[PDB]
């Protein structure tokens, strides 16, 4: 309940709740341009209600030549949950990881500070989160390379070049696809996971059957757990726990990896 945590939001869950194509909150949107500093611009996913307080924020980026529709779903799918979700365009549809990275942080400080009212009043500051797909992952890990002070990532089909990721301090929860071409999990996503620190709170669920572009269309796996993350990390939601630890078992994860209990 509220008085043990300032930050909850919403009814208890249930697995209804967080499979459900929407959450308890209505949603709208502010639109932001291309021409704002730091990255493409994108569409801010914000909840209405405004008498349970402020919210947290997530950071969303697509991958190598897509543009944040394909990453559109996310937007009232987990803001509807409570959050704050920015599904950004980047510079250019051609960038890399550690390009990514820099624009997912350019966008949260757009959130921050330059966002329009509505959209400024809803948001805590302090509770910021990046996910991403593709290399736009890539993006979300390099991002918690930069600022430590993140409360959550999660990189969806990660493609990165750079293997190693031992320094990174924020709860991380990566989702790969086991049949990826693209960013294929046993080059990208499992090192990944395996290379972030044993004692960091982390996850790794693997989609039986996915291909990379599993995560541009609604997916009730992904969207369970993301919500989950979210509200766990961003919230310290210790309700979502629950669904977290231990290890999920539903039907269309091929395997999962965790450092649960999350303490
Ligand atoms: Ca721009
Ligand atoms: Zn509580
Ligand atoms: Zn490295
Ligand atoms: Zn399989
Ligand atoms: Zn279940
Ligand atoms: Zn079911």
């Amino acid at each position: 309940g509220p008085q043990d945590n300032p930050y909850e939001r919403g009814p208890d869950p249930t697995e209804d709740s967080i499979e459900a194509i929407r959450g308890p909150f209505s949603v709208a949107t502010e639109r932001v341009s291309s021409f704002a500093s730091g990255f493409g611009g994108g569409t801010i996913y914000y909840p209405r209600e405004t008498d349970e307080g402020t919210f947290g924020a997530v950071a969303v980026a697509p991958g190598f030549t897509a543009s944040q529709g394909s990453m559109s779903w996310y937007g009232e799918r987990v803001a509807s949950q409570g959050f704050i979700v920015f599904t950004i365009d980047t510079n250019t549809r051609l960038d890399q990881p550690g390009q990514r990275g820099r624009q997912l942080l350019a966008a949260l400080d757009y959130l921050v500070e330059r966002s329009d009212r509505k959209v400024r009043e809803r948001l805590d500051p302090n509770r910021l989160a990046v996910m991403g797909h593709a290399m736009g992952g890539g993006g979300s890990l390099e991002a918690t390379v930069m600022r430590p002070s993140l409360k959550a990532s999660i990189p969806l089909t990660p493609w990165n070049l750079d293997k190693t990721w031992g320094q990174v301090q924020v709860p991380t929860f990566i989702i790969g696809a086991e049949l990826d071409t693209i960013a294929p999990v046993s080059t990208h996503a499992k090192p990944f996971y395996e290379s972030l620190p044993s004692s960091l709170p982390k996850a790794y669920m693997e989609l039986d059957g996915a291909t990379h572009f599993a995560p541009n269309i609604p997916n009730t796996t992904i969207a369970k757990y993301v919500i989950s993350w979210l509200k766990r990390f961003v919230d310290e939601d210790t309700r979502y726990s629950q669904f977290l630890c231990p290890n999920p078992t539903d039907r269309a994860i091929e395997e999962y990896r965790s450092t649960c209990p999350y303490k």
